């Protein structure tokens, strides 16, 4: 495949999250917004062009994908930087650790925001974004439809902490399991382990990944000694009745209950009822690191871009058409 147009920044030689197309012709610099596999797809130890990213993303490139250090160009956040003759700023995307949005200040006075993947927040409206007009927006449209309503991260964490704390205080032999398949959503397991006074147990591979994320005091919070911990991280693929029944056999049968948390259910918060089989309960918690529809709408209506380019769900005519209809509705409502 060749690089799609929505991964190219016009008036520049820049691409964003475009590593799976080989040598992109006329690309002078490759930006990586965050360390999720659809975005880094293609990077390896044999990559020989400059990669611009956050420090955390660079740590993950170095240690997990074995990208050579000479090609990793970490940039600080909230700082005007010049990359191949163009002023850029990286901003926190409120996504996963190391995830950024990129502001490009084009020679002709155009300003472009690329959100990477993000969860829009009103905090962004009082940030550096407020200090200049932004003309073009490359937008994370993951949940650009009104049925995507889910609660705040804080509300979801409140539910998870309360559920776990109650269960473990009632039954000291209970185990909490959190599923994972990528970086992001670390707050779920860290918050639960904090309330329980436990470290989070995990594989060496997961431990290594977390050690790349610049989380303060991380050494006090995580461990590879599983049976010393009340909170385990497992691959998301194991979060099912058979997988958790098998896990219950570990640590000499020390545990007699599992409460597992699986991020899901995007389409009150107390109405989260688990799927239960005997002493295993699986809670499908709607913890998202992407904008809800209303969050996305608010951000775009505040920013008032002249042109929106979706970067997600662009593969079907139906999805493209429906997104463009929402953008038009938003524009007409707000008057821009
Ligand atoms: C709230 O849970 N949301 C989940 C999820 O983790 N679902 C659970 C899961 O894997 N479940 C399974 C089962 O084990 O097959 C089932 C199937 S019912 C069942 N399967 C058995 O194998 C068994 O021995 N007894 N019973 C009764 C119900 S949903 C639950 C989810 C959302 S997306 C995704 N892939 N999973
Ligand atoms: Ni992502």
């Amino acid at each position: 495949k060749t690089c799609p147009f929505y991964k190219k920044i016009p008036g520049t030689g820049f691409t964003v999250d475009a590593f799976q197309y080989g040598v992109v012709e006329g690309c002078t610099a490759y930006f990586l917004t965050h360390f999720h596999s659809d975005h880094y797809a293609g990077l390896s130890k044999h990559f020989t062009f400059p990669v611009y990213c956050s420090e955390i993303t660079g740590n993950l490139l170095k240690n997990k994908l074995h990208v050579q250090e000479q090609y990793i160009h970490p940039l600080p956040l909230d700082t005007e930087c010049i990359v191949n003759g163009v002023k850029v700023v990286l901003l926190d995307a409120n996504h996963c650790p190391g995830a950024v949005m990129i502001l490009f200040y084009l020679p002709n006075g155009t300003v472009i925001l690329h959100t990477g993947d993000f969860r829009a927040d009103p905090s962004m409206e009082r940030s550096l974004l407020a200090d200049q007009k932004v003309h073009m927006l490359y937008l994370d449209t993951t949940y650009c439809s009104p049925e995507y309503t889910f609660p705040s991260q804080q509300e979801v964490i409140r539910f998870a902490i309360n559920t776990a704390f109650e269960a473990v205080t009632l039954n000291p032999h209970a185990l909490v399991v959190c599923g994972t398949y990528s970086i992001g959503k670390e707050k779920v397991f860290l918050a639960i382990a904090d309330v329980l006074g436990s470290k989070v147990g995990m594989s060496q591979e997961k431990y290594k990944t977390l050690q790349c994320l610049n989380i303060p005091e991380i050494n006090s919070l995580i461990t590879t000694d599983m049976c010393s911990s009340l909170v385990h991280l497992l691959p998301m693929m194991q979060i099912n009745f058979k997988g958790l029944q098998s896990h219950l056999k570990k640590c000499g049968g020390k545990y007699n209950q599992i409460l597992a948390f699986r991020p899901t259910g995007w389409t009150r918060i107390a109405d989260v009822i688990p799927q239960t089989k005997g002493n295993i309960s699986i809670y499908g918690i709607p913890y998202s690191e992407h904008s809800s529809y209303l969050e996305m709408k608010r951000f775009v209506q505040w920013l008032k871009p002249q042109k929106i380019i979706p970067t997600v769900n662009v593969g079907t005519w139906k999805s493209r058409s429906t997104m463009e209809k929402y953008f038009r509705e938003w524009k007409l409502e707000a008057g821009y």
